[PDB]
Order: structure tokens, then C-alpha cells, then sequence
């Protein structure tokens, strides 16, 4: 079918600790919403964690994309995966989030990836964030439910996320799942858990503002995957940051590449549905013509020929973490080789400090330059993460294109 816009569209998604109910809240969001709105189609588990791969380690692997709606607006959702093994696909997913939906388990309060997660998010844009405490069907004591929730505002506070301020819904993803499993159609007030994932809409409705968007600025699209769709083509994906594109329209693929790549737009959709135009905003499907899909990669970005230009080098201020906040224990030198991340892009890069400077200690605030073994679309104020061996070790902001 064809995409018809009647209402705002929003893009969010799910993260937190692994096992802490992230997919098993993402069903339940499709069900409860299609009971209400019967233009929602119903995810359930096995339909979001579906990969051989992930029925193999019994965990998420691949970020997915689910559909849903409220009478506010159009939603396009992002569950990731919380295993430290994954962290790289979490990034990617959190770049497409206008807000985010942070799942913790009650039970277990907040892990490591919890911590992680809020703090990546946040260097890869995420401006707002909701807070639903899962599994309480497990926790009688209501001292411990206030002691997690008081824990996770403490949590966001240290990031600079408004922690006193979050709604924070308290809840069971899958009480909520059997009962929509048990009667498709119950509705709001009829239910206990079921009307808590009502209470995470409403807050999703009006806690995260609808963003700005400027669709009239040159089209630019960051690719978070590829894939091959027989008889048609290949599709690169991903959230439209700025512009328009139209079926017809000319691109360039800039990035990750020596030499930049152009082609034509043959096609446009949003969750498998026809649309004509693509704007600044929607998550879409666009249909490349002429390229495989080993021509066109994660982190590349689509834009408007000419528009962009991909640099290697630059300078940066940024924040080193500290051992307590999962970050090294030792310092590093001019030389270290860490993995950057902007946006949707992981690219490997080389740590040049400036004379004076011959190591840096975590916890430290420092400038340098960093310069990447392959060219990417940056920017000038383009906040970042600095990966290495298994952990995050750094954040960072682009302060100056040197080239
Ligand atoms: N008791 C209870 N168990 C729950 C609840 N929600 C999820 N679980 C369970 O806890 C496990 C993990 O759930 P799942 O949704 O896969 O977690 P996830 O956060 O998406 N994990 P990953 O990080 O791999 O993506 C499953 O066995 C699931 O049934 C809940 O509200 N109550
Ligand atoms: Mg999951």
C-alpha cells in the first residue's frame, strides 16, 4: 500500500540493559495500539527477534523496525540490542531516535549497559528520554521500586538529561503482551498492565516534542543498512536528517570510499508502503538503481549531489571517562587507534595529541587531532563516541575541519 500522512510522525525507540525487556515492550506497543487503531499491524516476539543468529544466542542482534500509532501521532520505532557484543548496532539505531524509550528492569535496577546506553545516546543526538520500569510483576517491596526509580533519575542527571524531571512508567511488558494474546481488542481502562502501556503512549505523546525539521535544506540520509530486494533492487535505509528526495532524483553515495558514487532514486518507502516523496524525518526504503548491495554500506550517507564533502581529519574537544563509568583505567598516547562513531559511520582513527600534551588520563577534558584511515561526512559541532577493546572510552565533539 501507499503511505498517506495525516498525522505527525515521530521516530523513537528502545534501550537499556540486556534482558531487561526491551523487545518484549516493543510487541506489547504494537498490540495495545492495534486495538485502538486498526491501521497498526501486530509484532509480536518471534516477529522482531527473527534472525537466525539471534534465535542461535537467545539475545537482539539487528536493531528493528515496528510501526505504530497513537491518536497524536505516527510513530516509527527502533528496538536495539542491549549485549555489550552489540553496542555497534545500538549506536546506529539511537541515530535514527528522536527520543528514546529506556527500558529497565525493576528487578535487577540499572547494569552497566544502562549507563552506557543513556551516555551513547546522547552523543549521537537523542534530545529526550522516557523512562519504563519493567518486570515490577516481580518486585512486592514498593521501598525497592523507588529506590530503582531514584536510582535511574540519579543515572540521567549525570548525563544531562533532565533525570528529576523524566516520566518514569512503571509496568510489565509481559503481562501486558499475554493479556492483549488473551483478548486482541481490550481497550484502555479495562486493564491493569495493558492501561500502563497507555500511560508510556501518553507520556511518548507529550513528553517528546514533535523535532524541527528542515526539509528545505540539502537532502541528506545516513545509511544504516542494506539489503537486496529480488526483482527490485537494492534498498539502503535509514532517517531522513534534512531535505527531500522524490523518485527520480539524483544522489550521491559519500563516504567510507575513495571516490564518491552517484545514482538514481528509483523508489521510496516507509514501513513497505508506497511513498511518493520522502521528507526530512521519515524512516525509509530508498531503492537505489545500478548499485549492489556491496557498493553501498552502513555509515555512507546519501545526499544531494555536491552538497557534501567527506574529510579525514579534525580536531576535537572531548571528555575521557573515567574507570568508574565502565571507561579505561590507564591513559593513553598520541597514537592510540581507537573506533569513532558519528551518526550511523564507525570508522578506526589515529590520535595525534599536540606537543606538550604526551598523554591523556581518564576523566580528562582535552583538545587533539584525530585523523580517520578513511573519509566520512562530518561536520563542524557533530558530537561523537570513542570506542576501544570492548568499551567506551571517550565523547567528543568536532571542534574545527583541518581536511
Ligand atoms: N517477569 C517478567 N519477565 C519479563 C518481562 N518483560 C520481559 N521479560 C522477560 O525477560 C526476558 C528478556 O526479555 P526481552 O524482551 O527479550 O529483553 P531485551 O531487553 O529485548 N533483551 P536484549 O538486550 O537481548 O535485546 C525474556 O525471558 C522475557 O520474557 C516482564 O514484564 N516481566
Ligand atoms: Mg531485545
Amino acid at each position: 500500500g501507499e503511505f498517506i500522512r495525516t498525522k505527525p510522525h515521530v521516530n523513537v525507540g528502545t534501550i537499556g540493559h540486556v534482558d531487561h525487556g526491551k523487545t518484549t515492550l516493543t510487541a506489547a506497543l504494537t498490540f495495545v495500539t492495534a486495538a485502538e487503531n486498526p491501521n497498526v499491524e501486530v509484532k509480536d516476539y518471534g516477529d522482531i527477534d527473527k534472525a537466525p543468529e539471534e534465535r542461535a544466542r537467545g539475545i537482539t542482534i539487528n536493531t528493528a523496525h515496528v510501526e505504530y500509532e497513537t491518536a497524536k501521532r505516527h510513530y516509527s520505532h527502533v528496538d536495539c540490542p542491549g549485549h555489550a557484543d552489540y553496542i555497534k548496532n545500538m549506536i546506529t539505531g539511537a541515530a535514527q531516535m528522536d527520543g528514546a524509550i529506556l527500558v529497565v528492569s525493576a528487578a535487577d535496577g540499572p547494569m552497566p549497559q544502562t549507563r552506557e546506553h543513556i551516555l551513547l545516546a546522547r552523543q549521537v543526538g537523542v534530545p529526550y528520554i522516557v523512562v519504563f520500569m519493567n518486570k515490577v510483576d516481580m518486585v512486592d517491596d514498593p521501598e525497592l521500586l523507588d529506590l530503582v526509580e531514584m536510582e535511574v533519575r540519579d543515572l540521567l542527571n549525570q548525563y544531562e538529561f533532565p533525570g528529576d524531571e523524566v516520566p518514569v512508567i512503571r509496568g510489565s511488558a509481559l503481562l501486558a503482551l499475554e493479556q492483549m494474546h488473551r483478548n486482541p481488542k481490550t481497550r484502555r481502562g479495562e486493564n491493569e498492565w495493558v492501561d500502563k502501556i497507555w500511560e508510556l503512549l501518553d507520556a511518548i505523546d507529550e513528553y517528546i516534542p514533535t523535532p524541527v525539521r528542515d526539509v528545505d535544506k540539502p537532502f541528506l540520509m545516513p545509511v544504516e543498512d542494506v539489503f537486496t530486494i529480488t526483482g527490485r533492487g537494492t534498498v539502503a535505509t535509514g532517517r531522513i536528517e534534512r531535505g527531500k528526495v522524490k523518485v527520480g532524483d539524483e544522489v550521491e553515495i559519500v563516504g567510507l570510499a575513495p571516490e564518491t558514487r552517484k545514482t538514481v532514486v528509483t523508489g521510496v518507502e516507509m514501513h513497505r508502503k508506497t511513498l511518493q516523496e520522502g521528507i526530512a524525518g521519515d524512516n525509509v526504503g530508498v531503492l537505489l538503481r545500478g548499485v549492489s548491495r556491496e557498493e553501498v554500506e552502513r555509515g555512507q550517507v546519501l545526499a544531494k549531489p555536491g552538497s557534501i564533502t567527506p574529510h579525514t581529519k579534525f580536531e576535537a574537544s572531548v571528555y575521557v571517562l573515567k574507570k568508574e563509568e565502565g571507561g579505561r583505567h590507564t591513559g593513553f598516547f598520541s597514537g592510540y587507534r581507537p573506533q569513532f562513531y558519528f551518526r550511523t559511520t564507525d570508522v578506526t582513527g589515529v590520535v595525534q595529541l599536540p606537543p606538550g600534551v604526551e598523554m591523556v588520563m581518564p576523566g580528562d577534558n582535552v583538545t587533539f587531532t584525530v585523523e580517520l584511515i578513511k573519509p566520512v561526512a562530518l561536520e563542524e559541532g557533530l558530537r561523537f563516541a570513542i570506542r576501544e577493546g570492548g568499551r567506551t572510552v571517550g565523547a567528543g565533539v568536532v571542534t574545527k575541519i583541518l581536511e
